[PDB]
């Protein structure tokens, strides 16, 4: 069971750190998907796909749910 | 402005109401799942099974315009 | 090597799902705590310890990941 | 208004300056690790290790008022 509305997904990395600044929430795409991956949403409103693996997306996301 | 791709994971049961229906597309090819997505008057992205009939006879309304 | 200054980790965690409107951010803590956690921030900006294995969390996450 | 323990994985290497804390406590014994937070003006909660000489002292400072 699980909803038949569409679901976000992610099929690439952004290569380099987004600017910490520029970025006001995240969360992480479906268990659904096939890779695992971290969407950080701008000020701007943008989404940018991130590896959960990455050091800077861990410390990004350990920054985001201090503030 | 995203970087996501929109997959379907499951299908609607029943065959949504037509009048509602203003478009379609097919889910990328690098999505696990084929899929159908009937977008809404309201946005709502469906998915829908490609193999079925009335999905097929949607889509064909839909592309005569 | 790590930070000096002190990491937030989770002891507890909530034992129903929070309401989902009343939540604005999440984030993972650190990997260095015993226990793995999912915090949310509430949008009176409390911050509530939760279980990354339960359902809920899980969706709360992809559903946050979407706005 | 949080859940949440401060906890210390790692401890200041030199001793902080005295002249800009402005108190101390000690992390829960939850944390694996045990430690002492000092706390400056500026409000930073810095790691130290309680069995070092100078982290005795500014405690014993804090401690007398």
């Amino acid at each position: 069971p699980y909803s038949s509305d569409t679901t976000p997904c992610c099929f690439a990395y952004i290569a380099r750190p987004l600017p910490r600044a520029h970025i006001k929430e995240y969360f992480y795409t479906s268990g659904k998907c096939s890779n695992p991956a971290v969407v950080f949403v701008t000020r701007k409103n943008r989404q940018v796909c991130a590896n959960p693996e990455k050091k800077w997306v861990r410390e990004y996301i350990n920054s985001l749910e201090m503030s």
